[PDB]
């Protein structure tokens, strides 16, 4: 798809069972979902944004389904306020900025 | 052009004879750089990021050229970590987010 700029650009993702609305973002490095309890090994970390730094927890090799694209990758979960697809999983769809 | 995600989408962008970086932000409402000077009136504004909200000044009616497109609209200056190009102004330059 071509998605214009005119609104969010929010999609569905799927993570395991649980559908999601989220925020395509090229300002992102990294991908990160409202507080969530996924299975395995996590790592605690800091990222920062417009305002600060917020704790979160960082999960590796998490399957999401975005737009029915299957993507594997490292999903951040902490105190976002929406759910965020940042450029690690947006290369991962083939994601490009075209003007 | 075709902007790839595999790294930040920074530009350098020009604003009132000065040369910015600037990421053009799919995940940004609005356009907002790093504190400087502009001229003419301006009124505050709080805008949130992932942790918290920031007080900025919005300046409106601004011209800035981003990648030889000339666009004139909203621009917030305050204390963002990193000069951010929003939907305001990826509108105006016709920027689509293909996949
Ligand atoms: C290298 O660090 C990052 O990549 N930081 C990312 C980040 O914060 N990206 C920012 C741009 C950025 C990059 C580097 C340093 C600082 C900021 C944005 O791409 C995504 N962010 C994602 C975001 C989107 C919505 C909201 C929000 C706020 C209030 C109410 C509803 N939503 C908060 C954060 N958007 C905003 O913060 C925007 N906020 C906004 O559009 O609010 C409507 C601003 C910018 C206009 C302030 C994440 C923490 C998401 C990984």
């Amino acid at each position: 798809p071509q998605i214009t700029l005119w609104k969010r650009p929010l999609v569905t993702i799927r993570i395991g069972g649980q559908l999601k609305e989220a925020l395509l973002d090229t300002g992102a490095d990294d991908t990160v979902l409202e507080e969530m309890n996924l299975p395995g090994k996590w790592k605690p970390k800091m990222i920062g944004g417009v305002g600060g730094f917020i704790k979160v927890r960082q999960y590796d090799q998490i399957p999401v389904e975005i737009c029915g694209h299957k993507v594997i990758g490292t999903v951040l979960v902490g105190p976002t306020p929406v759910n965020i697809i940042g450029r690690n999983l947006l290369t991962q769809i083939g994601c490009t900025l075209n003007f």
